[PDB]
């Protein structure tokens, strides 16, 4: 131990042992001072729309998250596991923070110089009881970089409460990170804590090979008649005597059918060719919402859903997909050609299409004066007898989430991805210890305004140990594969430029192999 | 709980997720639709994509406390909200648990929806306002819906060039994976426990 | 031990056990120099009032008061305690310093530096003795501060004595504080000292 | 090193780490095979830099043919070391027939 001495390796690998793969991933880190070491409150400015007061803090304390998948799994440690594998869960992780060191930023006059500062330290704390607003749940920027040789600046931490408008309800409650015991790190101290996930299914990289509507031998037809023709012609007055049939090969779309599909939301349809679209501000008077307490919230994710049905690959769900950028495309109003726009029509045996209605229902009772009348049906809940498949991982997306703690809930997975959880990976906040400047030698009650300005740096190490659902199946034919293009571009897919600007092409889905449903 | 669904994120940091902004743009001013995105933050919240969804709700005919607001009409029945097996009409007093009113309304209560316990020496039938007690379950407004505004809107029709779109409020939503509730309070006076029937099958038994 | 070895960790902590409670609390200070290292007299000046009249050194020492209770329990700590029990009485302390840094500032026609100081001490000593004049009885300022984010500045030590008027009675007795066993502390040692109580009846939090 | 307006001045700094990993598994392009410079120099007075690692892959023109095969090096496990610390390897070469000095 010392100054000298160094505090840990650098490990960055992944080993993959047979049912189970450690991938381990290290990143070098740049800790800034917020707030100038002081908490303060935020609030909506003014006032914009009902929808958007919000109500919270914002901490001087900074925090880490991994939560996306790209920062354990190299884009080819990422085609392994996907190709060769129908499912994943992980099991343990452990984190470790080591060779830290403070730097100390003089300024006069301009020519500012940062000269090592050795006394001060770093006080790093993970909750692991759940005792905070927990942060990592929805996609947020400053995670890992995906690519390891970036340095990434570690984000502020501040949280939001219960409000009425702008204003704070009496309810709403504000947490003092201070207040939890914390270790404190000079440089040559190393922090590292492990833990273990709770178990958690599957996660269903496989695609079916069947879908619901087709799901018996086409060869027997079934014992159970159906009702075929509802009136014979007679005389040509066209007397009403209903008749039956067996369902068979070339009556398909009659049989019966054991089960139903997974629950719908209805979204609105856009299409990437621009001339197609409505010349009308929809995006948002046309938007699906969905609001509690008076306040009217746009469904991102939705439910999982296909996006589009066979033979258009034009449109889109308006909401209802992940979207994410390019490299370095703008932060607002970007071009189309700028987004990557994920497909999800793997899924499309098993669920609704997002544009069209579950079905039609019949609303009135016949009679003899009367016709028979039949409605669509936008929205469908949960019945019995329904299964369904949840939204793809990407590589981009996030791990996993917190199910909040509730009386109840249905089907805990997230709906943007991945696995819920009920005991996340623990949040790990860090912050640089202030340093009073120059006090003055008569004495003054009022707390120090003034502080060395000063950041710390230094190595993460997070590795977590996935297990693996080994793929057996006994398919004749050939997969599908994820594959790179062969053809001669003038940048390769998933690497640097000539700038040194790393770039992910296209988001990867999960869902390659199949197995039949 | 001290936050709501609507708010789960840190305000500081903006979203790696693109959504929707601009439908279409202004050019020379023949409003061309050529559609734009835009990354959501703290700015404009109301887009960030959210994990979860509400609990479902069961809409509740709205009536106020002031005498004067509410309709002069006789909708005890006819207006009320009901749901039949068998063929005969069963009101829903205790309904799904859904907060009573929303903010800035204590006025308000759901018809049908709320426990109601009279007070000392209550007649036991047409007795005054002042006389019951109205229990308030607006501890619940974070999770789950208001049981007098509805779920959420939909949208219906598919958009065309010659064709706005155009949505639907939707009154009544089951459930959905992804969805989370808050149970009803058991108060002082309400009852400890209830029997599950036994059945083929009940979902969150939990009375 | 040394230079790069942290001395202690921060605790800042409520447990409640049980009958007890073990109220821990850690903050930042920064300890100037006070009288450039030198003990002063002070006195009245000139005249005011005949009762206003004091005698008494300044020391350059600089003191510790946690004598207030916010320091010790948050408000909502607080408000457990004040609610669910009728007497509280402490039990027993312990007091910890540890993570000391010596800054030495350099001021060159402005633009002052601050550059870590390695070499330098800082030294600390408990009287446990009682042989000084006690300052901590009354109310002052300069206690640890109410919320811990908070760093605050270490008060000066001075003290009063017998006196006529403006003028010393040869009864006033003068103690120089650096007669006292003190521990000298680098950056990388720590000092802590252990306290029990006496036995004092409860604080009467009933009405 | 610092630079302010000239004058550059250079202070040790202590904190900082150099990380250092052998393969030996040959997993990366191996450029040491052809001749080149920057090898240590023939005379143990002297003072020598450490060269730049790059390499090259297939391609056709100018431009990259899918086949080629970008390698990131942090991606291996790497032992980092303050000032303090020393690497050391050892390696056993494979039997090769001897060199044949004479004529």
């Amino acid at each position: 131990d010392g100054v000298g001495n160094s505090s840990g390796n650098w490990h960055c690998d992944s080993t993959w042992m047979g049912d189970r793969v450690i991938t381990t991933s290290t990143r070098t880190w740049a800790l800034p001072t917020y707030n100038n070491h002081l908490y303060k409150q935020i609030s909506s400015q003014s006032g914009a729309s009902n929808d958007n007061h919000y109500f919270g803090y914002s901490t001087p304390w900074g925090y880490f998250d991994f939560n996306r998948f790209h920062c354990h799994f190299s884009p080819r440690d990422w085609q392994r596991l996907i190709n060769n594998n129908w499912g994943f869960r992980p099991k343990r992780l452990s984190f470790k923070l080591f060779n830290i060191q403070v730097k100390e930023v003089t300024q006069n006059d301009g020519t500012t110089t940062i000269a090592n500062n050795l006394t001060s330290t770093v006080q790093v704390f993970t909750d692991s009881e759940y005792q905070l607003p927990y942060v990592l749940g929805s996609a947020h920027q400053g995670c890992l970089p995906p690519f390891p040789a970036d340095v990434f600046m570690v984000p502020q931490y501040g949280y939001l409460t219960l409000n009425n408008g702008s204003q704070a309800v009496g309810r709403s409650s504000f947490y003092c990170l201070e207040y939890f015991p914390s270790q404190m790190l000079r440089t040559g101290n190393n922090f590292t804590f492990s833990y273990t996930f709770e178990d958690v299914p599957f996660h269903s990289s496989y695609a079916h090979s069947q879908s619901l509507d087709r799901l018996m031998n086409p060869l027997i037809d079934q014992y159970l008649y159906y009702l075929s023709r509802t009136n014979t012609p007679s005389g040509t007055t066209t007397m009403s005597r209903l008749q039956f049939s067996q369902a068979g090969a070339s009556d398909i779309r009659d049989q019966s059918r054991n089960w139903l599909p997974g629950p719908c939301y209805r979204q609105q349809r856009v299409s990437k060719t621009a001339a197609d679209n409505n010349n009308s501000d929809y995006s948002w008077t046309g938007a699906t919402k969905y609001h509690l307490n008076g306040r009217d919230s746009l469904v991102n994710p939705g439910p999982a859903m296909a996006s589009h049905k066979d033979d258009e690959e034009k449109y889109f769900p308006q909401s209802g997909v992940l979207i994410f950028g390019k490299q370095d495309s703008g932060k607002t109003n970007v071009d189309i050609e700028k987004v990557m726009i994920t497909d999800e029509e793997e899924i499309r045996t098993t669920n609704p299409v997002a544009t069209e209605q579950y079905g039609s229902v019949s609303t009135n009772l016949q009679s003899g004066n009367t016709q028979a009348a039949t409605s669509d049906v936008n929205t469908q809940g949960v019945l019995p007898g329904m299964v369904w498949q949840d939204r793809d991982v990407y590589l981009q997306g996030p791990i996993w989430a917190k199910i909040p703690h509730t009386d109840g809930h249905f089907h805990p997975s997230p709906l943007m991805g991945g696995f819920g959880l009920k005991h996340p990976p623990p949040q790990i906040l860090i912050k640089n210890t202030p340093v009073p400047a120059n006090p003055s030698t008569t004495f003054s009650a009022a707390k120090f305004a003034s502080f060395i300005t000063q950041y710390s740096t230094g190595q993460v190490s997070v590795e977590i140990e996935w297990e693996l659902q080994k793929e057996n199946s006994k398919r004749w034919n050939p997969e599908i594969q994820y594959t790179s293009n062969y053809n001669k571009s003038v940048n390769v897919d998933f690497t640097v430029d000539t700038n040194g600007v790393y770039s992910e092409p296209r988001p990867i889905g999960t869902r390659y192999l199949t197995r039949n449903l």
